[PDB]
């Protein structure tokens, strides 16, 4: 499955590549964001990464700048939701559903030795195939799985109040108004030149900053949603030099460097969550750190792209 660089760019490429829709795939992988939330840190919601969520509508945005694609968010109710889905079905093949992750649970904790895996109300997306009598059968693109799901627990999943918000049957139908196609150099200059011009960078300082300061909070649980929200910026990373390779791009020569990097942040944060270390201030200084190298790369890409 297209694996995007979140749970929302997942399911819109994966939908992309099966209907074969233009540009949406391209668009994605070419993203280059970083946010950073301090209200959203303290009440341990999603507060860093590539977007904001659950619905990336920064993504939304570049889909109908770009391509002139629009992604328009049907609500629905208990009553109506798998009726309006058989019509759906019916029409477009595909249905992209916002889903609790709570009646999911799709990945695999116990592959990175985390056994104590904690069932929490997290918002996703999974691509609806079919509606039986009884059943669905829901693709989860971003964690490259696949499942039949009881109607009770589907109804259910899509009905749930989550830390982020409340579902109600909530589904993303994308159609081009009229397709403009982009070069893949276009949609990265727009990317990096919005990426400085926005000062994204100092979001990662910010993020750095804040982590310094949990020197002595005793609750650790910010490193695990941090570990997490960072996955985005991985994925972004690995796209861009799929994207070099498959494109033949000029890139600054570091990139898998700052990849990297990006990965050791996320190693000590998962170790530092799972009570294998002590050292908020070694993290923190690995953060604004790269926070220099982002910038650095950032103008580098402009000048050589």
């Amino acid at each position: 499955t297209f694996q995007g660089y979140n749970c929302y760019s997942s399911a819109l490429g994966e939908y992309a590549k099966q209907k074969n829709i233009d540009q949406v795939e391209n668009i994605i992988l070419s993203q280059w964001s970083f946010f950073f939330d301090e209200e959203q840190f303290y009440k341990n919601q999603w507060y860093t990464g590539a977007a904001d969520g659950p619905v990336d509508v920064v993504l939304n945005e570049d889909l109908r700048n770009f391509a002139n694609i629009e992604v328009l968010e049907h609500i629905s109710s208990e009553s109506q939701a798998i009726d309006e889905g058989r019509k759906v079905l019916e029409k477009h093949g595909l249905q992209i559903v916002l889903m609790d992750f709570y009646y999911m649970n799709s990945f695999n904790w116990k592959s990175l030795s985390r056994f104590n895996v904690t069932r929490e109300h997290d918002p996703a997306f999974a691509v609806l195939t079919q509606i039986n009598e009884n059943s669905v059968h829901i693709i989860d693109p971003y964690y490259h799985h696949e499942e039949n799901m009881s109607m009770e627990d589907f109804i259910k999943s899509r009905n749930s109040m989550t830390k982020q918000g409340k579902i109600s049957f909530n589904s993303y139908e994308i159609f081009s108004n009229g397709t403009k196609k982009s070069n893949i150099k276009e949609l990265l200059y727009y990317r990096f030149n919005r990426y400085l011009q926005e000062k994204m960078f100092g979001k990662i300082t910010q993020f750095g900053q804040v982590v310094k300061k949990q020197l002595d909070n005793k609750d650790r649980k910010w490193a695990f949603t941090g570990y997490n929200c960072l996955n985005s910026v991985v994925y972004q990373h690995q796209n861009l030099i799929n994207l070099q390779k498959k494109f033949s791009l000029e890139m600054p020569p570091n990139l898998q460097e700052l990849l990297d990097n990006w990965a050791l942040i996320r190693k000590k944060l998962f170790e530092y969550y799972s009570r294998g270390s002590y050292n908020t201030e070694e993290i923190s200084n690995l953060i604004c750190k790269v926070a220099s190298s982002e910038e650095q790369f950032a103008q580098e890409v402009l000048k050589v792209l």
